[PDB]
C-alpha cells in the first residue's frame, strides 16, 4: 500500500441526505475535496459512488497570519464550523476568523445535495474550500493548510464522535446508533467495527463478500474503544497501516497488539578453573525459551468429551525470561572437577521476540542460578542504546554475539562460580536470564503528521495486558510471543470481537502459520492441537475447563483447546513437536493380511492403518491371540531430539481394557498404565533421551484377551535439559 501523509481533511461520503448511511471515508487528495478513484473503484463499483451528503473534518492552518472568511465553491448548500463556531451557514452569517500562521484549528464542513451525485460529476471534481482575506481577495485553501484529525488525541476522538451524532443542518442529536455513529471517535462507524470493514490506501468501506475474492482483509474491532488491544495505535491507525512500518505486519490488524519482548540468550558458553580462562571446557549449550512454563508442569487430562490434555505451570513467565542449559561438556573436565571455583564466559545476544519495534532501549538482565544472582547487565553495558525490530536480534543473526568479558558491567572479567555453583551448571541446572525494557520507546505521528517519540513501552504495557491474551510459540530454536484481543464474556458492555485460540494463531502468525485441510502448520511443521503440547497457568486452566464444561450457554460449542474464546490475561505456551506420526501418512505391510504399518517415524510392528470413511487410525493386528504394537524407530527419525533432554510422547488412544504404554530407552525407559476408554483420549508419557541411550521403541502392551487398541496423532515435544 501507499505510505500517505496526514494532509488534507478526512472526507465522509454518505448515501443519504442526513449523514446517516456512510458509504466510504478517505483523506482528501492533493488540492481537492475528493479521493483516489483508482483505489475507490476496486472497493466499490463506480455506480455506487453517489452521495447525498458529505462531511470533511480535521484541522486547518493558514500559511499567513490574517483575518479571513471562508466559503465552499458551492456555498449555498455548505455549513462550515471552525474551532467549535459556525463561521458560514449556506453562504450567510459569515464570521471573520483570525488565524495565526502555522496554528492548527479544528474544522468541520458539511454539504447536502437534493439528489445523489456521482463522484465523477463536474460539480464533485470542482468542490474547493476558499479563504477570503481582508482585501476580499480569494485563495483556494492548499493541501499543506489542511490536516486530518490527530487520531490518537482524546479531543480529536471527542470531535469525531460528536460529528457522528449530529449535523450542522438539523442540529438534532441522533437518538440511536445508525450506519454513521462513531461512539469511540476512532473514525470508523460502530456498525462497521462490529460487522466488518476494510481499508486500502486509507479508503475505508463496509465489508462485502465481493471483497474476499479481491484478497482484502475483513477487519472487526471494538466500537466502544479507540484502542481495542490497548497498544499505542488506534484501531484506525492499525487497520490503515498509518504507523511505524517497523512494527510486525500482524499489528496492522486491530486485534493484534504491537508489543516488543526483549530477552537475552547465551552462546559459546565455556567454563574454566582459571581466572584467565585458559584450558576452557566448551559445551553443547541450549537456550530453553519457555523453561518455567514446562519444567515440573502438572498435566491435566480427560478434558471434555474429546479428552484433550494440557500442562499447568505454577511459575508461568512471559518471553523476557529465558533458561540457559549447559547441555554437555566438550573437552577434558578433569581439572574443572577438582577446582574450588569456576569461571564462566559466553556471548550474549538481545532478541526482540514480540511484534513491536523498540527504540533507544538499555535493557537490564539478571543471571540467576538456583535462586542466587551470579551477574547483572545494567544500562552501563549499553552506553549506545539499542533499537531492535520484531523478530530480530542485536547483534543481528549471522554476527557473533557480545562477549560478556567485553561488556562494561563485567570489568574484563568472567563470571565467578563457587564450587557448588560450578557443579549446578555442569549438572544442567539452568541459568535464568530475566530482562526488563523500561526506557525503550515507540514512534507515533504529531498534529502536523511528523514522526515523533510517542512514549515509553512501559507506559502502555498495563493497557495492553488488560485487553489481551498471551500466546507463546516455542519450537526449541526460536520463541515468539503475541498479545491478541481478549473479551470478558461476563461484561456485556465489553464489545471486543470474540476470538478463539486458533483464530488468534492465524491472525498473529501471517507468515509462519498456514491452514491446510483444516489444520494449522508452523513453518510446514504441525501446530494443530493434537500435535502440540500446550502449557497454561492456573487461571487459564480454570477458564478453559469452565468453557469446555459449559454445554448450554456462551461456550456450548467449545469442546477443544483451540476453540476456547480468549479472555483477558489468558496465557498459552505451545511446544511445536520435534517428531510426529500421523496414520494419514502410513502404509500397511503385508497386503491383504497386514502385519505392520510404516509411518513417518518407523514401522509399527503388530499394527495396521484403518480408513473409516476418510478418518485414519492405527489399530492393533488381531490374528486370534495377543500381540503388542511396537514402533521400531527408523534410522534418522529421531535426529531432531536434543541429547540429555526430557520430552513428552503424546498420542490419542482408545481401548476397552487397560494397557501399559512403554517408551524403551534402556535404563531411562518410562511406562504408564492407561485405563480403558469408550472414546479416544490423549495420553502424555514422559520420555528421556540421555546421550548413549537412544529411544528405541514405543510399545502398547495389552493385559487381556479378547480386546482392541486404536491410536493416532503421536507427537514428541521438548520439555527441558535432564539434570545430572
Ligand atoms: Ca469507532
Ligand atoms: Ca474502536
Ligand atoms: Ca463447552
Amino acid at each position: 500500500q501507499k505510505e500517505m501523509d496526514r494532509k488534507g481533511l478526512l472526507g465522509y461520503y454518505f448515501k443519504d441526505k442526513d449523514f446517516s448511511n456512510l458509504t466510504m471515508f478517505s483523506p482528501t487528495r492533493y488540492n481537492t475535496l475528493i479521493y483516489d478513484q483508482q483505489t475507490a473503484n476496486k472497493l466499490l463499483d463506480k455506480k455506487q459512488q453517489e452521495y447525498q451528503s458529505i462531511r470533511w473534518i480535521g484541522l486547518i492552518q493558514s500559511n499567513k497570519t490574517g483575518d479571513f472568511t471562508f466559503e465552499l465553491s458551492d456555498d449555498e448548500c455548505a455549513i462550515i464550523e471552525m474551532d467549535g463556531k459556525v463561521i458560514s451557514n449556506k453562504g450567510k452569517e459569515k464570521q471573520v476568523v483570525h488565524l495565526e500562521k502555522g496554528k492548527l484549528v479544528p474544522i468541520k464542513i458539511e454539504y447536502q445535495l437534493d439528489e445523489p451525485l456521482n463522484i465523477d460529476d463536474e460539480k464533485f471534481k470542482g468542490f474547493k474550500l476558499l479563504k477570503v482575506d481582508n482585501q476580499k481577495q480569494l485563495h483556494q485553501v492548499q493541501q499543506d493548510e489542511l490536516r486530518n484529525p490527530e487520531f490518537n488525541k482524546k479531543e480529536s476522538q471527542e470531535f469525531l464522535a460528536k460529528a457522528s451524532k449530529i449535523n450542522l443542518f438539523t442540529k438534532k442529536i441522533k437518538r440511536d446508533i445508525d450506519e454513521g455513529t462513531d461512539t469511540d471517535g476512532d473514525s470508523i462507524p460502530d456498525m462497521w467495527e462490529e460487522n466488518g470493514y476494510t481499508i486500502q490506501n486509507r479508503i475505508a468501506v463496509k465489508w462485502n463478500d465481493s471483497l474476499a475474492s479481491k484478497g482484502y482483509t475483513k477487519f472487526v474491532s471494538n466500537p466502544l474503544d479507540s484502542h481495542t488491544v490497548g497498544d499505542p495505535y488506534t484501531d484506525y491507525e492499525k487497520a490503515s497501516r498509518d504507523l511505524d512500518l517497523s512494527n510486525a505486519k500482524e499489528t496492522f490488524n486491530p486485534l493484534v497488539a504491537a508489543f516488543p519482548s526483549v530477552n537475552v540468550s547465551m552462546e559459546k558458553v565455556i567454563l574454566s578453573p582459571n581466572k584467565n580462562l585458559s584450558n576452557s571446557v566448551e559445551s553443547h549449550s541450549s537456550t530453553n525459551w519457555s523453561y518455567t512454563n514446562t519444567e515440573g508442569a502438572s498435566v491435566e487430562a480427560g478434558i471434555g468429551p474429546k479428552g484433550f490434555s494440557f500442562g499447568v505451570s505454577a511459575n508461568y513467565q512471559h518471553s523476557e525470561t529465558v533458561a540457559q542449559e549447559w547441555g554437555a561438556s566438550i573437552g577434558d573436565t578433569t581439572q574443572l572437577n577438582t577446582a574450588s571455583a569456576g569461571y564462566l564466559n559466553a556471548n550474549v545476544r538481545y532478541n526482540n521476540v514480540g511484534t513491536g519495534a523498540i527504540y533507544d532501549v538499555k535493557p537490564t538482565t539478571s543471571f540467576v542460578l538456583e535462586k542466587n544472582t551470579i551477574a547483572t547487565i545494567t544500562a552501563k553495558s549499553n552506553s549506545t542504546a539499542l533499537s531492535i525490530s520484531p523478530g530480530e536480534s542485536y547483534p543481528k543473526k549471522g554476527q557473533n554475539g557480545i562477549a560478556i568479558t567485553s561488556m562494561d558491567d563485567f570489568n574484563s572479567h568472567p563470571i565467578t562460580l563457587n564450587k557448588k555453583q560450578l557443579d549446578q551448571v555442569l549438572t544442567n541446572n539452568p541459568i535464568m536470564l530475566e530482562t526488563d525494557q523500561t526506557d525503550g520507546i515507540y514512534k507515533i505521528k504529531d498534529t502536523h503528521g511528523n514522526i515523533v517519540t510517542g512514549g515509553t513501552w512501559n507506559g502502555v504495557t498495563q493497557q495492553i495486558k488488560a485487553k489481551t491474551a498471551s500466546i507463546i510459540v516455542d519450537d526449541g530454536k526460536q520463541v515468539a510471543e503475541k498479545r491478541v484481543a481478549a473479551k470478558d464474556y461476563a461484561y456485556p458492555e465489553d464489545k471486543t470481537p470474540s476470538l478463539t485460540l486458533k483464530d488468534a494463531l492465524k491472525l498473529s502468525f501471517p507468515e509462519e502459520i498456514k491452514e491446510t485441510d483444516g489444520l494449522l502448520y508452523y513453518n510446514n511443521k504441525p501446530i494443530y492441537e493434537s500435535s502440540v503440547m500446550t502449557y497454561l497457568d492456573g487461571n487459564t486452566a480454570k477458564e478453559v475447563k469452565k468453557q469446555i464444561n459449559d454445554k448450554t450457554g456462551e461456550f456450548k460449542d467449545v469442546q477443544h483447546l483451540y476453540a476456547v474464546k480468549l479472555t483477558p490475561k489468558m496465557n498459552f505456551t505451545i511446544k511445536v513437536p520435534v517428531a510426529y506420526d500421523t496414520a494419514k501418512q502410513a502404509v500397511n505391510l503385508g497386503g491383504d493380511n497386514p502385519w505392520g504399518a510404516k509411518g513417518l517415524l518407523g514401522t509399527w510392528v503388530n499394527a495396521m492403518v484403518v480408513d473409516n470413511s476418510g478418518d485414519k487410525a492405527y489399530k492393533r493386528v488381531e490374528p486370534g491371540y495377543l500381540l503388542s504394537p511396537t514402533l521400531e524407530f527408523s534410522e534418522g527419525s529421531l535426529d531432531n531430539l536434543k541429547k540429555n533432554y526430557s520430552f513428552y510422547v503424546s498420542m490419542y488412544v482408545k481401548s476397552d481394557k487397560p494397557f501399559t504404554l512403554r517408551i524403551n530407552a534402556g535404563p531411562y525407559s518410562t511406562k504408564r498404565t492407561i485405563e480403558a476408554s469408550n472414546d479416544f483420549k490423549r495420553v502424555d508419557i514422559p520420555a528421556f533421551y540421555i546421550e548413549g541411550f537412544p529411544i528405541d521403541t514405543i510399545r502398547l502392551e495389552g493385559s487381556d484377551y479378547p480386546s482392541a487398541i486404536w491410536w493416532k496423532d503421536v507427537s514428541i515435544t521438548e520439555v527441558s535439559a535432564v539434570k545430572k
